[PDB]
C-alpha cells in the first residue's frame, strides 16, 4: 500500500510571496486586503480585495512566454517552481515518466477573456489574440510546468470552483497510491479581482461591500458579515510516494491520510442549513483516513464570511465531532487572505501542514460577535499554541454543492 | 477488485440528437458540419461548425432554470439525463450517498461570458447577470445534475482542453474502483461555435477555413487537411461497480477496462513530431488493463484533421502497435462530427464501446489522398465490419500537452 507525503511548498497569497513570509503573517493575524487600484471601481458595489503585491516573475517566466498567459498562469507557474525547487527533486530521463501534475483554477483567465473580448467588440476578430485560448484556459498552469521540468507523467486539472485546490491535491494522491506516478505537483492559481470577478461575484450577492473598512470586512461566524472578500494567490504541493521520498533523502513535511468527497444535491450557490454535505465529505476522509474524529486537533474550515454559508459549516462541524465539537480548533484563515477560489483548498492544505509542524493554529480575526447558540472554538482573533496534534483536515466547498476535505498527519 | 462497466449512455451531437441516432448516422459516414448563421461569420476566417440541430430541452430543464445556464450546460443536462434515464437506475436515500459525477468541459460559457461582458462593456457592472458565474464555470453541469437527481456521492470536474471527456471517465472510473462510490455519471459537454470560440481557435491558425466546402474540411491524415473543425455537444455515460449492476438487473453495454495518462512535455499547442506523449498515454491503458496492443481491434483517435497533429499519433500509433500496427482498425470520427474539444473524449468513448457491440467501426470520411509513407488502416471512407472484436482504445490529446486513452472491454 502507497503512501502519499508533501516533499515541496510553494505559494503566493496576500499576505505573503513566499510559504514562509504568508505563515508567518497568518500567526500574526494580519489583513492582506486592500482597495483595488487596477481598475476604476467607482461604479462597483465592492472596492477592495486581497491582492497579491509587487508580484516578480522576472527570473522565472520569459518576457516572450509571460505575454502568452493571464495573470493567474504567471501565478500558478511561480508557486510551482517554487515547490519544486523546495523539494529539491531532480528530473531525469529514467523518473520523468513517473511525475505528473494536478492543477486547476475556478475560473481561469478572466483578464485576458475581458482584453479579447474588448478587442473583439472594438475591432472584429482580426483583433482577437492567437494566445486566447491557451492563455486562459484552467489546464494551463499545469501545461507549463509539465513543460518547463520536462514532466512526462500524467497531468490532470480539476476544476470545481471553490473546492478545486482540495480535489487537485486529493486527486493527485490518488494517482500516486494508485501507482500512476510517484510525484505530482498539485494544487490550484486564481486571479479573480477584476472586473467580471468583481462585478460578478457582486452581481451574485455575494460579497462584502464593507468599502469603508477592507481589512474588517471578511468576518466568518461573526454577526455582522456580509459576503465573501475575494483573494488572489496560488498554493503548490510536491505530494510523493513514501518509499520514493525516503530513497532520496527528501524533506517531509507531513503525510496525506485522508481525502473525502460529496455532493450538497440541494441549490447551485448555497448550501442547505443542514451541511449534511460538509458532513458527509469529513465522515469521508475519517473513513479514508482510518481514525475517528476526536483525533482531529484543528480544521481549516471553508469559512467564507457569508451568512448561510458560515452557519451550515458549523452545523456540520458539530454533527461528526459531536461531544468532541467543542474540543477540536477550528479556524478560518479567509479573515485574513479573503477567499482564493479554486487556489483557495490549496494555500489551506498549506496552513493545514504548517500548523501540525509548528504545532501553531492561526486564528479567525474579525470575530468580535459570533452568531449566537453555537459553542465552536473559532480560534477567534490571536493564534493558538497547541500540543500533541497528529492531524488537521482542510475543508473546501464550492458552487454546485461540490464538497471536499482533506487529512494530513505528522510525520 | 472491483471492475467497472457501463450501464447508460446519452449523447447530443452535430449528426444526433440521441445515442442511437448518431450511430447510425456515423456508420452511414454523413457529414454534420454546416455554415454558422447565429451570429455574423463575415469578417470570420471559418463560417461553419458540426453545430446541434433543433436542440429541445422543454420538458428536461424548466423555464426557470434555463436561463441561469450557458447553452454548453443545457446541453451536458440533457445528455446526462438520457444517460441516468437509459441506466434504468432508481435513487434512494439508501444509495444517494454511492452515485456521483465527474463532468467537465475545456472552454466553458464562452455564450453567456460573452454576453455579461458586452453587458459590462455597454452599461456597467450594474448589466451583469447575478447569474454569471454559476452560469459560466466548467462544473456546472455536474452541479445541476447531482441536484436534479438527488446525487450526494462525490462530483469533479476534470477541464483538459480536449482531454476532457477521457479524463473524466477515467476517473470516474477510478473513484468506483477505489470504493468512494458504486455509479458515477461522467462525460463532458461544449458549446464553443461562438464569436470567442471560432474567434479565437481562429486566431491560433488552428481551424480549418474551407467555406467553400464545409463538409469536406475535416480531413484526418488527407494531404489537403487545413486545421479542425469545430463541434458541439455531449456525451455522458453511467459508470457502474459489476456486482452493483449485476444485482439490479442493469443492462451492460461493455467494461472499462484500461486508462492511461501522460505529458508530452513539449509545446502549448503542438505535438512532438514523436508522438512519445500520444504513445505513453496508450502503453500506460494498455497496462492498466493487462493487455498488449494486438488484442485492440479499434482505436478511435485523436484526429483533428490539423498537419502536424495527426502525423503524430500515427506516428504514436506506430510505435505502440508495431507489426500489428497495419493490423488495428484507427479512425477519426471528427471527420463527421468535427471536435467536440471537453465533449470529444465523451462522445467518443461512445462510439468505441458501440463498436464493440454492433462489430462495426465508423470510417474517415474523406481521406481521398492520405500523407505518403504511413501504412495504417484509418477506415477511409466507408464503416468497417469487424468480427472476434474484444477491445477498442479511445484517445483524446489536449493543449498543454495532456493525454489520456480509454480501453474498453466488450461484456
Ligand atoms: C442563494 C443565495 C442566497 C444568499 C443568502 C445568504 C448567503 O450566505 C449567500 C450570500 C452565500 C451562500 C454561500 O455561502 N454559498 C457558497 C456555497 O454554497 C459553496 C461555496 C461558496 C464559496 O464562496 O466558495 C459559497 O459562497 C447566498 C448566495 C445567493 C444570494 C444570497 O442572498
Ligand atoms: C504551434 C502551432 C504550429 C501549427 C502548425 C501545424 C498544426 O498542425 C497546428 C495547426 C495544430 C497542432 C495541433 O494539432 N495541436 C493540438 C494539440 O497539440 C493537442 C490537442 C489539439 C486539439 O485540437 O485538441 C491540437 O490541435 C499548429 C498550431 C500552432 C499554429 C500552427 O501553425
Amino acid at each position: 500500500k502507497r503512501r502519499v507525503v508533501v516533499t515541496g511548498l510553494g505559494m503566493l497569497s496576500p499576505v505573503g510571496n513566499t510559504v514562509e513570509s504568508t505563515w508567518k503573517a497568518l500567526l500574526a493575524g494580519q489583513s492582506g486586503i486592500s482597495l483595488i487600484d487596477h481598475f476604476d471601481t467607482s461604479a462597483y458595489a465592492t472596492k477592495f480585495a486581497g491582492l497579491v503585491k509587487d508580484f516578480n516573475c522576472e527570473d522565472i517566466i520569459s518576457r516572450k512566454e509571460q505575454r502568452k498567459m493571464d495573470a493567474f498562469i504567471q501565478y500558478g507557474i511561480v508557486a510551482g517552481v517554487q515547490a519544486m525547487q523546495d523539494s529539491g527533486l531532480e528530473i531525469t530521463e529514467e523518473n520523468a515518466t513517473r511525475i505528473g501534475a494536478a492543477i486547476g483554477s475556478g475560473i481561469g483567465g478572466l483578464g485576458l477573456i475581458e482584453e479579447n473580448h474588448t478587442s473583439l467588440m472594438n475591432g472584429g476578430p482580426r483583433k482577437i489574440s492567437p494566445f486566447f485560448v491557451p492563455s486562459t484556459i484552467v489546464n494551463m498552469v499545469a501545461g507549463h510546468l509539465t513543460i518547463m521540468y520536462g514532466l512526462r507523467g500524467p497531468s490532470i486539472s480539476i476544476a470545481t470552483a471553490a473546492t478545486s485546490g482540495v480535489h487537485n491535491i486529493g486527486h493527485a494522491a490518488r494517482i500516486i497510491a494508485y501507482g500512476d506516478a510517484d510525484v505530482m505537483v498539485a494544487g490550484g492559481a486564481e486571479k479573480a479581482s477584476t472586473p467580471l470577478g468583481v462585478g460578478g461575484f457582486g452581481a451574485a450577492r455575494a460579497l462584502s461591500t464593507r468599502n469603508d473598512n477592507p481589512q474588517a470586512a471578511s468576518r466568518p461566524w461573526d454577526k455582522e458579515r456580509d459576503g465573501f472578500v475575494l483573494g488572489d494567490g496560488a498554493g503548490m504541493l510536491v505530494l510523493e510516494e513514501y518509499e520514493h521520498a525516503k530513497k532520496r533523502g527528501a524533506k517531509i513535511y507531513a503525510e496525506l491520510v485522508g481525502f473525502g468527497m460529496s455532493s450538497d444535491a440541494y441549490h447551485m450557490t448555497s448550501p442547505p442549513e443542514n451541511g449534511a454535505g460538509a458532513a458527509l465529505a469529513m465522515a469521508n476522509a475519517l473513513r479514508d483516513a482510518g481514525i475517528e474524529a476526536s483525533q482531529i486537533g484543528y480544521v481549516n474550515a471553508h469559512g467564507t464570511s457569508t451568512p448561510a454559508g458560515d452557519k451550515a459549516e458549523a452545523q456540520a462541524v458539530k454533527t461528526i465531532f459531536g461531544e468532541a465539537a467543542s474540543r477540536v480548533l477550528v479556524s478560518s484563515t479567509k479573515s485574513m487572505t479573503g477567499h482564493l477560489l479554486g487556489a483557495a483548498g490549496a494555500v489551506e492544505s498549506i496552513y493545514s501542514i504548517l500548523a501540525l509542524r509548528d504545532q501553531a493554529v492561526p486564528p479567525t480575526i474579525n470575530l468580535d460577535n459570533p452568531d449566537e447558540g453555537c459553542d465552536l472554538d473559532f480560534v477567534p482573533h490571536e493564534a493558538r499554541q497547541v500540543s500533541g496534534m497528529e492531524y488537521t483536515l482542510c475543508n473546501s466547498f464550492g458552487f454546485g454543492g461540490t464538497n471536499g476535505s482533506l487529512i494530513f498527519k505528522k510525520i
